[PDB]
């Protein structure tokens, strides 16, 4: 079963604007963990915007869990997709409010479960005010890596069938990265996962990597297979990021 399908997708942001995605064809199986890589502005984030129907393509179809998004319930779609946002933790609000910022009338139990998957529960639990701690500066002083785990918990809380990781915009402390990587298999378990990767190393072990260049998928496959294509863009990007 394919959880996400793009067929012949063409997209530009505005009527006059340049084509950003051109004839994208992609089929992602349920439970697959996919990495998306490529230079800045290749169209990686735009692809995920279309999955959420934030924009509508001028040609082609996006199908989510078999449903053409043209016809699909927008509320259902909102519930099927969880996005791990960058720099989106509200400082003026509690940790629990930040995690449940979609279904406010939801379980403390559901919040805790998501924070445990995210590897946040342990550090939250050792806070004077626990989950009621206000995130903000002089109000808690949570690190960027702590805030990122809260962001993961927020994405997981409603148990989405599809999980998307937006491209990393900063660097995380060793402890935060370590905890997340140790927990990735639990976070991704039972879900279709798309990771937009800043460093190719992040997604070395994804089921498949998709390589974008100038709005096109140019290459796709497992890491070892992409490195086997003699003049691949993947190999060049791999070389560039190497020590
Ligand atoms: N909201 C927007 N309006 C107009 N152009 C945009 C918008 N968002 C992104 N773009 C443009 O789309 C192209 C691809 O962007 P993006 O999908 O974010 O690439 P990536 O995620 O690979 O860096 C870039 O030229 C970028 O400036």
């Amino acid at each position: 079963h394919h959880d996400i399908t793009f067929r012949n997708i063409r997209f530009r942001y505005k009527p006059d604007s340049p084509v950003i995605l051109d004839n994208i064809n992609l089929s992602i199986k349920q439970g697959e963990v996919i990495g998306i890589v490529g230079r800045s502005g290749s169209g990686k984030s735009t692809l995920t915007k279309l999955i959420q129907r934030f924009y509508i393509p001028e040609n082609g179809q996006v199908l989510i869990d078999g449903h053409d998004l043209a016809l699909a319930d927008p509320n259902w779609l909102r519930r099927q997709v969880g996005v791990v946002l960058q720099d989106n933790v509200l400082l003026n609000r509690s940790i629990i409010d930040n995690i449940s910022l979609a279904n406010p009338g939801m379980s403390v139990e559901k919040v805790i479960y998501a924070a445990k998957l995210a590897g946040a529960h342990d550090f939250i639990s050792e806070l004077r005010e626990g989950y009621n701690t206000i995130v903000g500066e002089q109000g808690a002083g949570l690190s960027g890596g702590q805030r990122q785990r809260i962001a993961i918990a927020r994405a997981l809380v409603n148990n989405p069938k599809i999980l998307i990781f937006d491209e990393a915009t900063s660097a995380l402390d060793y402890e935060s990265e370590h905890v997340i990587m140790r927990n990735m298999h639990k976070i991704c378990k039972g879900r279709t996962v798309i990771i937009i990767a800043h460093r190719l190393s992040t997604v070395k072990n994804a089921d498949r990597i998709i390589v974008m260049e100038k709005g096109k998928i140019v290459e796709q496959g497992k890491h070892k297979e992409l490195l086997s294509e003699p003049e691949s863009l993947y190999s060049y990007l791999y070389q560039l990021q190497s020590d």
